[PDB]
């Protein structure tokens, strides 16, 4: 019975954000959470690129050796726990609701220039990653997503020597979107997410 | 078990294996307390339900949608938990040893660590037998962890109010928690620290510091 690691909790958690919908309270405000969500998602998968997940070995063991591995397994084993939590609000609400509730959003409900770049934010996470859907039905149990996950990349980030190669890489993220509608509109929703990207963003912006 | 019954039993136990760390400071006492209540909050759902007699509740494929309801929340408050240690666990791999004392009820007031045993001895009354099985011992070492635990486990008891008809019998159980004490002092501080957790038992108390 082959125990789990690293690079593998890790994958999954990535993977958590690409079964999410969200419901039709979010109404207006739709295109902007579903990109908090993206750059939360790019944010996690940026860390696995930093700290090369897929080729250190020390990710790849049932019982991991340093302190930050150690920390990092912890880590990726709660935002595993925080997608389950949600899961099971969304399956009491589902319990619950009328079917004009139960819908939910699609990219094509974004206009252009979000949705432009809600794929964007999408291959470029693909591009790094070598179940069932399920809907978020309120804003508050997104943010409490957001958050959350920001804060534990906070602290994944934290636990490696990792900081200027993190810059670098939302930099050349970044290098693709040139223009100025787009680029606000990053540095607005990366906002308490994704610093690194923010900057990015603004830097680009500006000059 | 996997039943509500026995997944609520275990939420109702999750609270005994949790430590304060040094850095709740001078709060450590009324923090304690927020706990305390919490527990007592959710225990007293248990006892309104009739968690441990009503056969709804000890089966492991429930049908009824408050009791698929319940059956959800208490697995919820578990995850709670089951994260909240796993914060405390990175905080321990780390720290030094100064950090990782833990306060005790020796270092409440006499007047809180005389609530702390009230509360905590109402339910024990009310809570099944168990064996003598212990889990690890862990310490919350911030107060939004804390917090975190505090403020959900209200949310998920207001779910778990919402989804049966006790309003009247969880007013009355509250009143019988609150009738041995009998010193304003101890009122004051049951009404204050059920503020934003225990709104019955807030009431029960400004009733008896009013009367």
């Amino acid at each position: 019975p082959r125990g789990s690691n690293v690079a593998g909790l890790f994958n999954n958690c990535v993977a958590c954000f690409e079964y999410v919908q969200l419901g039709r309270h979010f109404g207006r405000d739709y295109e902007r959470c579903q990109l908090r969500l993206d750059i939360a998602k790019a944010r996690l998968s940026r860390w696995g690129e930093a700290v090369k997940i897929n080729d250190d070995p020390r990710f790849h063991s049932d019982a991991p050796t340093d302190k930050s591995v150690q920390l990092a397994k912890s880590i990726v084993e709660e935002i595993l726990l925080l997608f389950e939590s949600a899961q099971k609000t969304s399956k009491r609400y589902e319990l619950v609701a009328d079917q004009q509730d139960l819908v939910v959003f699609e990219d094509k409900d974004m206009k252009p220039i979000g949705r432009a770049l809600h794929r964007r934010l999408n291959d470029l996470v693909s591009r790094r990653q070598k179940k069932t859907a399920w809907a978020l039905y309120d804003g508050k149990s997104l943010e409490k997503i957001v958050d959350q996950v920001a804060r534990f990349v906070d602290e994944l980030e934290k636990a490696f020597p990792i900081e200027a190669v993190c810059h670098k890489l939302a930099e050349i993220e970044i290098e693709e979107v040139e223009d100025e509608a787009s680029l606000t509109i990053l540095k607005d929703a990366a906002g308490g997410i994704d610093a690194a990207m923010s900057d990015a963003a603004a830097q680009k912006i500006d000059a």
